[PDB]
RNA sequence: GGAAGAAGAGUUUAUUCAGAUAGAUUUGUCCGGACAAAUCUAUCUGAAUAAACUCUUCUUCGCUGGAGCAGCCCCCGAUUUGUGGGGUGAUUACAGC
């Protein structure tokens, strides 16, 4: 349909679609590959082969050079004359054929009409409207590929087959509706964690909603374990650089068996952190060399805390500097004060001789707690299970005999006990005196027993007796602390350098001096000042307990769930308004909603509101100053807080309005000045208008080129004047409208 | 009616997503017309993360010496997890039979 013959002021609509694709790829180059994989990525079946997958994935960054170079040519009269014609031998003229055939194939599937070839051919190296439509396709939604696809394209025109036409076109087109990304990161941790911190605590389970006799996680599900440090870990490696904990691996007498070992790689993701009864590995690798350290959880969640405040980072660098001030108190152990003491171990400073005990102190201590462990376990005796009562009798024998026993003959011992085969058990230990490993006194207590709690029993009986015998130097053996020492000190400092640990509430006294406040008061005071402004979703009838006093009963525990849960609420956010980097930091939460506040007047009224799922990048999202100019200079009277649909029904339709007649008539004045004088603002240049003049219409059109708009309000004034002077005269209302 | 760890097989419970099917509202295109987007309300498939519950296979379950600055427990107080004072015959970033 004349193709070729179709030039100059003629032919502009391609612009602004093209000037839209540029912008879609800025914001996301794998568009394209979404694109060709639509209904094979989140589906269980793809149509496509398997080598044409391999060419689409492989084929990567080399289209989007196609189509800016056809962008520059059907941009500009002046120039580019030879982009459109293009080689069959190309690859992309290859994947293109096979998606068409595909596409063609699938609405055929409708089998309605079959009579009718619909028409994309490109005719040899030159290629029509179709193919120039069919390639826009990709980078663009579905809104605009319509108004493309309208009068302006001569393929408008409706007949029988003009709608397979529109179908096999509009096929691997996306919908500007939200098609978010869902598989990143981030979210699947945002929503996991708000899931899991809607879950009855344990305690509270099992009295308020509790049973008298205990459907389990079926209605109102109960919190098994808690995972706040999963997620603290997964926080603080987000926010900061330096830091990156340990993790824990397997792979492969007491020789070349697997032992796990700590390692800091973070290559693999099957790899889980290392905690054990709450003790974490830390690395801090700045300026010289690396560092580590080991702390508990109450160093943990005040650091964790402290970084929402924004002077996490400082904190960092004490904790650089802490291992540099033992290694001083080393030197001063004699000379140091107090502060300095409470640094060091123990062993450190009882050398000095600080800190030395009696001897008959330490007695009364030992053999009272053991008596008292080992009277609690006789009245235990139905109640344990059976791991525990099978080690408890064994190690009765064991430290009877003579021998130490074998690794390898515990087991069997202990499958035959676990087993309530006591007569194997008789057995071996009958097998054991003859060649009188064990003495025959624990043959003959034994053998009268006929169940396990008999016999353990019978072993707390003995146990019991021999403590009460009278003091001899066998109690000081039995006890253990007739043991000596013959290691040398310095390899003990040696080994102390080494290995080095945090003291315990370090951060607290550091900033938070002259606080008087508790955890849930410090928590609790930045949680409504700072704009977390939610609670949990729990009420307040499970973390606290009326009929119990407020200290008595198990309510300390819940009070204290409440106050770090909290805590997780805040790092959950986090994870979801970081998905934007140049937005996001002016957001502000507020019950559910996600608010971006402009200020306009002193009084703030020009709030915009997203949900969660609209801030989720759906295509139809942009950045910051270029709202706050649309709704500036674009419907100034709503006021109010404003659903960001209004904004996006109202505003671009303007937008676009005025753009199109402005580029028009832009482009036929430039062709109207080319033809009358007879690039890079050459004929702004040539005007006799001043150089402030050329700037304000260069940059008036640089700008609607660009899809942002920055202009001030008098340069659109000098534009339409100096339009008018060539004899061309449109009227857009882009002031006050 | 043994405990932990690993590999594997599943099972069902609650939230998200993609492709399709209807209803209302609303906007803009064409010579009253159909169409094109959107926001809510129901329908059908499939996919991913999390929690719990069964089954199969395997692996380890000892003794000696140093460490309690870390993790647990009792006194003493408290809108509560405290650089207030006392224990823990060791839980291990470890070394030897």
């Amino acid at each position: 349909l004349s193709i070729d013959e179709y030039q100059g002021a003629r032919k502009w609509c391609f612009t602004i679609a093209f000037n839209k694709a540029l912008v879609n790829r800025d914001k996301n180059d794998g568009l394209f590959v979404e694109s060709l994989l639509r209904h094979e990525k989140y589906s269980k079946h793809d149509w496509y082969d398997e080598d044409t997958r391999a060419l689409i994935k492989c084929s990567t960054q080399a289209a989007n050079a196609k189509a800016e170079a056809l962008a520059n040519y059907f941009s500009a009269y002046r120039h580019s004359p030879g982009c459109l014609t293009f080689t069959a031998e190309d690859e992309l003229r290859t994947i293109m054929e096979r998606a068409y055939e595909r596409a063609i194939f699938e609405c055929r599937r409708r089998e309605t009409e079959v009579i009718i070839e619909f028409p994309s051919l490109f005719e040899g190296d030159r290629i029509t409207t179709a193919g120039v439509v069919f390639f826009v396709s990709f980078f663009v939604e579905r809104r605009v590929l319509d108004r493309l696809y309208g009068a302006v394209s001569g393929l408008k025109k409706n007949e029988g087959q003009y709608k397979l036409t529109r179908k096999a076109l509009s096929m691997y087109c996306l919908k500007d509706s939200r098609f978010t990304k869902a598989w990143d990161k981030r979210v699947l941790l945002f929503r996991d964690i708000l899931a899991q911190l809607g879950r009855i605590p344990a305690e509270a389970y099992e009295y308020y909603h509790g049973e008298q006799g205990d459907d389990n996680e079926g209605t109102n599900p109960k919190r098994h374990k808690d995972k706040f440090i999963e997620f603290a870990l997964h926080y603080l490696e987000a926010q900061h650089s330096e830091i990156c904990f340990g993790r824990r691996h397997i792979v492969r007498k007491h020789r070349t068996k697997g032992k796990v070992v700590v390692d800091f790689s973070k290559k693999d993701e099957d790899q889980s952190y290392y905690i054990s009864k709450n003790n974490v590995i830390v690395r801090i690798d700045k300026n010289a060399g690396p560092r580590s350290y080991r702390m508990g959880l109450n160093e943990l969640k005040y650091l964790v805390l402290l970084s929402l405040q924004g002077k996490g980072d400082d904190a960092i660098a004490k904790l650089y500097r802490y291992r540099q001030h033992v290694e001083n108190i080393l030197d001063v152990v004699k000379v140091t004060d107090k502060d300095n003491h409470v640094f060091l171990p123990r062993f450190v400073l009882e050398q000095h001789g600080i800190g030395r005990k009696a001897f008959k102190q330490r007695i009364d201590g030992r053999v009272k707690h053991v008596r008292g462990v080992w009277e609690k376990k006789k009245a235990a005796t139905n109640e344990m299970t059976l791991h525990e009562k099978a080690r408890d009798i064994l190690q009765y024998v064991n430290e009877n005999c003579t021998r130490s026993f074998n690794p390898g003959e515990y087991n069997r011992l202990l499958v035959c006990l676990v087993g309530k085969d006591v007569e194997n058990f008789q057995a071996g230990l009958k097998r054991l005196q003859l060649a009188e490993r064990i003495d025959g006194r624990v043959y003959s207590i034994f053998a009268q027993t006929s169940t396990i709690n008999e016999m353990h029993q019978v072993v707390c009986d003995q146990i019991l007796n021999r403590l009460c015998r009278i003091g001899d130097q066998k109690l000081y053996d039995y006890v253990g602390l007739g043991k000596k020492d013959e290691i040398d000190y310095k390899q003990k400092v040696a080994w102390f350098k080494e290995h080095i640990s945090i003291r315990r509430g370090f951060l607290r006294k550091k900033f938070w001096y002259d606080s008087k406040k508790g955890f849930a008061k410090l928590v609790e005071e930045h949680l409504e000042s700072g704009g977390g402004q939610r609670d949990v979703g729990l009420d307040k009838k499970y973390y606290h307990i009326d009929a119990i006093g407020r200290f008595e009963g198990a309510n300390p525990a819940l009070y204290e769930t409440l106050a770090r849960d909290r805590l997780c609420l805040m790092m959950a956010q986090y994870f979801l308004g970081s998905v934007r980097k140049e937005l996001g930091n002016k957001i502000v939460w507020s019950n559910d909603s996600i608010e971006l506040p402009v200020e306009g007047s002193v009084g703030n009224e020009k709030s915009i509101v997203f949900s969660v799922s609209d801030y989720g990048k759906l295509y139809v999202l942009d950045d910051a100053e270029f709202l706050g100019r649309i709704c500036e200079y674009f419907m100034p009277h709503e006021k109010g807080k404003i659903r960001y649909h209004t904004v996006y029904e109202k505003g671009f339709r303007a937008y676009n309005d005025l753009q199109k007649k402005c580029v028009e008539a832009v482009l036929a004045f430039e062709e109207k000045v080319v033809k009358a004088k007879k690039d890079f603002r050459e004929i702004l240049a040539q005007t006799m208008c001043k150089e402030a003049e050329k700037t304000a219409v260069n940059k008036v059109a640089r700008a609607f080129f660009a899809h942002h708009l920055k202009f001030v309000i008098d340069e659109f004034g000098l534009f339409s004047d100096v339009m008018k002077k060539y004899g061309i005269e449109k009227e857009w209302k882009f002031p006050v409208k």
